[PDB]
């Protein structure tokens, strides 16, 4: 076990009384205009009201959220407030203040540009974090990444609570405060992993996600969800779907329906860059958790081929993969094409699951590397996902050994839909 | 399109105040030793008692149910009333009675055998019923089967009531009374398919299963089961899972652990025959809902074989095949091994899902016919399991067309455990 | 029974599909900027938006509220819609629409003056309205009295529903339809009766109000009461307070602790004319119903004579009865100070439970008058309240045997905190 | 405050893992063949399951009961256990073991006789109790009574947690390890009290009784009360009582309703001592709270004359006061008939609300003693209703500062269907 110890200066409480603590923001609606905001109080329940302003106009505005609190086995959490700030202006720094009867602590952040074809825009990659003193580095090198981050896109397993006894919560509330230097001034993009599924049946917990559902509230209604755990923003240029792999999504059901509709209402017009998230990838050629995507892969593969999908991002394998475009779509069971081809309308999928978890790497891989496999390596790294324009994305990826500005892995993509040629 | 009019014979509603109606059965605990009884009252809610008795002893009891209702968009629904009557008595006909408070109606079922490794039984296998003229058909060939069918094990797909404007459920209550003539006497086991999940946003119904979740309860807690859309029962020499191809089952869900655990209680002297049921199949050579299987299968074929489930019954497909004894479980993405292969550890795959829905048959099949199918047709009708003991069960389907004891399809089962010979 | 059958003129359906019907307002806020607008719609959910616009401007604006519904026994409602405009402008006619996504229905009403010393307002009082023939006579009486009451206080006992065999929760719906063309276009203030209760455990009802509750919604936090049954509003110069005789009001209740505390907020500097809503007359001559006003009477007569109310408005008993200036808050168990001494801090008592019911007047009155009784008569009717100013409120009550325009009895209201003068007949 | 600190002994945590505290009983049914048994587990849920056995038979037996958690503003609970033990046998005592799972601890208790006109019983009395020192000696003199309480009936105002900041529901807790010692042996008929009310809207905390509720449950169903805040039980010859002060109880009010049924379903023949609870006393000679209860008063009085209720004990001043056999019934607001008068058929009213509270006592009386008023004292204390047959029970007032076996007070009760006399 490699995770840093209670005592660790990352997981410190802020001072002052009911002081606002593991304070985490996400975008709020579809296109950008809104932020959910989101923090605990631990002494008494209270206000869930946040105070803003933006730097341009300097009124100071409230807006009033709610609080909710949980129970997990023997463990009672804190008060949990979530605020969303709504009709914000486009490309603008606001600062938000949180804690307003008690003790209160400052923030902000930049909201994105209004959606468009040419809009560049950074995102982070982040998967399998973790708080382990891997994890922390790896916090470190996005925050000191010099192509700095604007937004993380989070592909699954957060705090790894689950992993102690009755999955101590706990270790829900220091993996809150570890994150906060970066999640209260930026947003990540939740994606539900299987680490956050907490069933528990031997403790009387069997509500899926259910600590995970209380702390990390998602825009899902803004996309026509009816589930957190599948769900659509658009942010610059970019049209983000987040997947549940631990979901139902055989056909007919509410995520199958869902993402059947929201593939035909992508607008590569106003957002070229159609970029897809789930916890379990369908491309995987390391051991570990060898061919688990095999599921969802049968299911959404082909619409991910047919729709352009630019890019997927998955964890779940702690490790580095990125794939050639790809597809095995192919197959009629008895006519033996079960061999993934060069498919230049196909994603590329990339495995970024390597922010530390709890210290461990999958090393193991088959080999040699298949055909499908264009990079890989059993390293702890984020990656990041650097939109220049409707044509052009460059995605790198750093290694916690290297330097910060260090890219290990390097690759320009070609848009699927404004540009396609072999960007290999 | 062929649905039966509501002024149908199939329909009518039970004479007297407050009369029980859409009254059915099922099984109520792990063994055999309890039944749920369930109805619906429309006047008011009236008493969730149930009074019962053997013919044998003939003491008159009296179990205590719980009484429930649900709205649909704009439908209301009766007063539904589930109870479940413990402690019966093996291999003895009891009477029950509902509607105490006002109307009462008297009923009769009989308890299985208790679990052992030799008991004959008869399962009856209806998929995809609905309420459409050939539903009716099928269902008096079941009755009037010579087999004598003991129990149904339904492959989901009930009353098709999503087809009608807003799911009309007024059609599920008519499918319950449609139904009654059967259920009310011997259990079903519900599996539930596609049309039960009812997933509609565009009217603010968005819990799938919800009709169907109140209006059939299922003893899912027997089996340590956390949701009624997965669990088992054992009833004579029989151990059923029931799976929801419409849940999630990725590795770590409740529906995976779960299974994952429950194939491990499995034992086969004491119930020597291992039965699946699921809506979706997984293998099926038509074209309608071809390879929608396939996402299960990658989860759950390697499970079945390594435990020699002897059959998986499956419906959605509006037609009848029965499969080879084959598995596809050596694929690796690059080893090329993506072909069924006969495998005598394997269970033979039966899509039974052809008992009449709204009338309309799933003809156009893949061709040729793949070598993993045995035998497949376009035609309703229903299947009956008819295990003499713990090496041979006798599998036969019979067809609307035919006189009600032809068996157009008939096939010997040699059990995976006891008797694994090529069948 | 003299109720009105099913298929009055008065409770027909507004045609056309999902229409929406039993359309009803009442303030929503504690000023007079907001109204809830609610409706019931049969066939669908349908849409709780509302589209509003001032008839000066004309920017149509949308609010959007919610759905709720509710089974009664047998018994199932349809969509039931509460929707609060809010931030409107004083004194101005607005349109309003509900039934946005099918079949629309266009009302208005308008917002009161600004809160004031001298700000006139014209109070209708009506209880016990019941759906009986009187009581569309009453309705009709009110609407077409040459004042024109521009708000209706409603002391309690709406549909008596629950005389029917199960409370046949139909007879809430006529009673909506029925009332909708006065309260469709002007709120009614909501007190909480007998009839309302509703506690039926033979038939597995036990929740008091339930029926009530869910179609009558009330802005009851505005005065950061925990309750909708008691709660204050303020319109023009008149500080409202509305009581539940038939909920909790002993010492440390919510009820007891809202009411003492909001006593204390009022400023008759702001809001001159106190005014108290409860169903159960404090002081009534009538037999029907003597002394059941006793307990509250105990726990709450001295707060009124204390602060000053200028009135307590009341139904219950199914007659007329204006009261002296009378108090009877001396009585210390052994003393035998228990008779009832002119006051002229204390408000007036006046019973306007007349408006109809289910047919039935109570006539059985003790003999002689008692000293603190100053009129009573056995007829149905309604009551105006007529505030002109901060010293002066015109009372009449209206016969309905007598034409729209005469006022069988009537009394200048001298206001306690501003013209403390005694104003006997 | 003379409230106890938080390291006083009699606040000791039984020790071992998620041992049962706060352990309390009540009784279970109409009758008393039934036991409620409440504890509380702070490190896990626990089991809700009781093992009990007779001290007769020992065939341990198992009830299954249901676990509840609430919060209070910052406050956390623990988990709190209720299981009613059912069908027990008249007369007898009875072993239970809680905490199962993991720290086991064992209690007992003997059930009451058969209800009957000539049962002989002992009641405690006790009100507003609290956790004082002086509340310590009190029940140190109830336990140490050498007419032996079999049962308290407790007046209300139990734990006055409410005055500590936000209502601090940790002197909840405390207060439950502090009575463990007499109420996990005895029932306690609770009765609530002001300090239960706990309507705290600046806090957010708007829902009255919500720590008593779920911390002390009652047989409410078993008298068809529809709120645990009103109910009766019998208990040998007793008929008790239970009306909540700070509930409604206008006409047509649920507790009005309730009171007007129960009445008629007494049976002097069966339970000739008829006993009415509340906390708020109708006759009050004390400043403290005088004439709160007049409006409960306008509205029950004539009842409990008319059905010639024997004894209403309140609580709520923190004193002791015993009047004379009076009613004031007879008042028509202008007959002037509004002094109380005597009545042999009117109850005898006790304010016994001195059981220690806070520590502080209310001396200041009316003056002169008025005449319904027979005796009264500002003194801590707590009471004993001695029933010895249908006619005669014996009360008796016992204060702190006089030794256990003295009674300050002390009247015959003449009972007033048997034998109305002026006692
Ligand atoms: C969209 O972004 C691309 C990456 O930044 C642009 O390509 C870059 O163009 C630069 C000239 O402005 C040149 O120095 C860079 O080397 C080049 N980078 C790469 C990776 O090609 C692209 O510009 C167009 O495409 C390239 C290939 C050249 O033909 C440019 O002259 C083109 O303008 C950007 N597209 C647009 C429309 O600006
Ligand atoms: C289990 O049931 C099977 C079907 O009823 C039995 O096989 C049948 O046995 C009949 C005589 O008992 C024979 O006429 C049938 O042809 C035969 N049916 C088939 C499909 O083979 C079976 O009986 C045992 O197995 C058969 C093959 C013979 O060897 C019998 O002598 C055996 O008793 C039953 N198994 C047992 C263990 O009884
Ligand atoms: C406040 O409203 C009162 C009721 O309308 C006014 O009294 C009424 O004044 C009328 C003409 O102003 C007069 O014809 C009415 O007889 C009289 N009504 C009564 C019941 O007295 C009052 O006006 C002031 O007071 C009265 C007594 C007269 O002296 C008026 O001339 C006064 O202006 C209104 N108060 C004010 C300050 O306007
Ligand atoms: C009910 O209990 C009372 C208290 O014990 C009985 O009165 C007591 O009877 C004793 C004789 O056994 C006697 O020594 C006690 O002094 C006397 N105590 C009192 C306070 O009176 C009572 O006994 C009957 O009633 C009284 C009025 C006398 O007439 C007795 O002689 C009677 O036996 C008991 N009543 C019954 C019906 O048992
Ligand atoms: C400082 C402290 O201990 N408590 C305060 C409380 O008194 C008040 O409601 C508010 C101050 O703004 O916030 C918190
Ligand atoms: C985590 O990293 C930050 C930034 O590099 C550093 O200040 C902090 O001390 C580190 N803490 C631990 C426990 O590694
Ligand atoms: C609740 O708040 C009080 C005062 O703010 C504090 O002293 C106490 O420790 C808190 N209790 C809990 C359980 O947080
Ligand atoms: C259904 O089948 C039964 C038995 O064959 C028959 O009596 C009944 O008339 C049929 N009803 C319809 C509508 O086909
Ligand atoms: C409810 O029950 C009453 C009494 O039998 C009956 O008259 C009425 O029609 C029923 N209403 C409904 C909607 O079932
Ligand atoms: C239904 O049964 C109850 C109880 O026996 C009875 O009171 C009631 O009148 C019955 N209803 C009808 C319509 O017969
Ligand atoms: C539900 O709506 C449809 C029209 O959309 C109507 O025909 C049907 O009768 C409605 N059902 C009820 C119970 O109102
Ligand atoms: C009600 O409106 C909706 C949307 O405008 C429409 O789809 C529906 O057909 C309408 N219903 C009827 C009965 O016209
Ligand atoms: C109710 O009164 C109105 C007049 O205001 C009249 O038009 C209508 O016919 C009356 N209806 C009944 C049933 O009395
Ligand atoms: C939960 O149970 C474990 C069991 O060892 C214990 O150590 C832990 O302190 C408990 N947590 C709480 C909050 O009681
Ligand atoms: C309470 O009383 C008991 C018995 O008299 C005694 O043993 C105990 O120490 C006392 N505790 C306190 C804190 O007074
Ligand atoms: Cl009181
Ligand atoms: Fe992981
Ligand atoms: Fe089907
Ligand atoms: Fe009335
Ligand atoms: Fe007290
Ligand atoms: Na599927
Ligand atoms: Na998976
Ligand atoms: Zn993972
Ligand atoms: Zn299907
Ligand atoms: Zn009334
Ligand atoms: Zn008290």
């Amino acid at each position: 076990n490699r995770d840093m110890p209670l005592d660790s200066d990352v997981f410190r409480v802020p001072p002052g009384y009911n002081a606002p603590q593991q304070v985490h923001i996400t975008q709020g609606d579809l296109v950008g205009r809104a932020m959910i905001i989101s923090w605990v109080t631990m002494d008494e329940p209270g206000s869930s009201a946040v105070r803003y302003w933006s730097e341009k106009n300097g009124r100071k505005r409230i807006a009033k959220g709610k609080m909710s609190t949980y129970r997990f086995f023997n463990y009672s959490s804190g008060f949990i407030h979530h605020t969303t700030i709504r009709k914000l202006k486009y490309n603008t720094k606001y600062y938000y203040e949180v804690g307003l009867r008690n003790t209160t602590r400052r923030f902000s952040f930049i909201t994105p540009p209004q959606t468009g074809l040419d809009v560049p825009y950074t995102f982070g990659l982040i998967g399998d974090l973790g708080q382990s003193f891997d994890s922390n580095t790896t916090l470190s090198h996005y925050e000191l990444s010099p192509k700095k981050g604007q937004t993380v896109l989070f592909v699954g397993d957060l705090s790894y609570a689950d992993r102690y006894p009755n999955h101590d919560n706990v270790r829900w509330d220091t993996w809150g405060r570890f994150t906060e230097r970066s999640v209260a001034y930026q947003p990540w993009i939740w994606t539900a992993g299987n680490h956050e599924i907490e069933f528990a049946p031997e403790i009387n917990e069997t509500e899926p996600f259910k600590p995970f559902s209380y702390r990390y509230h998602v825009p899902y209604e803004a996309s026509q969800s009816t589930s957190p755990f599948w769900y659509s923003i658009k942010r610059a240029s970019a049209h983000i779907i987040v997947l549940s792999s631990y979901s139902a999504y055989g056909r007919g059901t509410p995520q199958y329906t869902w993402l059947k509709k929201e593939l035909r209402k992508v607008k590569r017009s106003e957002t070229p860059w159609l970029i897809v998230l789930m916890h379990s990838p369908l491309y995987n050629s390391y051991n570990h958790h060898f061919m688990e995507g095999e599921a969802m892969r049968t299911k959404f593969e082909a619409w991910f081929v047919k729709y352009k999908v630019d890019v997927v991002f998955a964890g779940h394998v702690h490790a580095y993969e990125r794939s050639e475009r790809v597809s095995n779509i192919a197959y009629k069971i008895t006519n033996g094409l079960c061999t993934p081809v060069k498919d230049q309308s196909a994603p590329v999928y990339i495995t970024i699951g390597d922010a530390g978890n709890y210290g461990v790497i999958d090393s193991n891989m088959i080999q040699p590397q298949p055909e499908y496999s264009a990079f890989r390596e059993a390293s702890f790294g984020h990656g990041m996902f650097d939109i220049k324009n409707r044509t052009h994305a460059h995605f790198s990826w750093n290694r916690n050994q290297d330097g910060v500005a260090v890219e290990a892995d390097s690759v320009w993509f070609f848009n699927r839909h404004w540009y396609p040629v072999d960007d290999s």
